[PDB]
């Protein structure tokens, strides 16, 4: 049956914007198909915004995230296959989930 | 902050249905606010299926599920404070989650 990554994913989601908090995504920037601002890539991994006033067009699905996100001033699209979503946590304390390995990711 | 488990649960059961999976609830009857039909209680827990056929104007909201649905072909109303949901799991293979325990429920 079908990953329950990005399901877990969209609940984390709407759990932290309802409790006020700002979703952050940790992405795995070396995963294939990654398309993220390589200058923000910090060991390999990076940190995204996901509120809805720091994205444009957000879409959380089964498959991958993607939308539009200011980098600088400069608009940009991002394009995250959901095997590279790592964990995603409210900015404000830290509180959220890592996501457990699932084989058809790897 | 909110408690996690009914997003969870709502995140479960859309995994569930979309995997073509019948989402069986397993309910603590003994939690206060449980109304549901006695006679199908086994040791202080019921198991509801809370498949769109099988149920009426089904709710899963943050606070309880509730639901009207046919015992014996008799319509009866069941309502769940979420602090008695302790798993959701398909009927088929027995995949699912079994809620962690949470402060606020006790
Ligand atoms: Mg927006
Ligand atoms: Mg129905």
């Amino acid at each position: 049956s079908s990953p329950k990554r990005p399901y877990l994913l969209r609940a984390y989601y709407d759990w932290l914007v309802d409790n006020s908090f700002t979703p952050y995504l940790v992405v795995d920037a070396t995963y294939l198909g990654v398309n993220v601002p390589v200058e923000y890539v910090k060991d390999g991994q990076i940190v995204l915004n996901l509120s809805a006033s720091a994205t444009g067009n957000l879409q959380l699905t089964n498959d991958f995230i993607q939308f539009n996100a200011r980098f600088k001033g400069v608009s940009r699209e991002l394009y995250i296959p959901m095997g590279a979503a790592l964990a995603i946590y409210a900015r404000e304390n830290g509180d959220g989930v890592m996501f457990e390995p699932e084989e058809i990711y790897d």
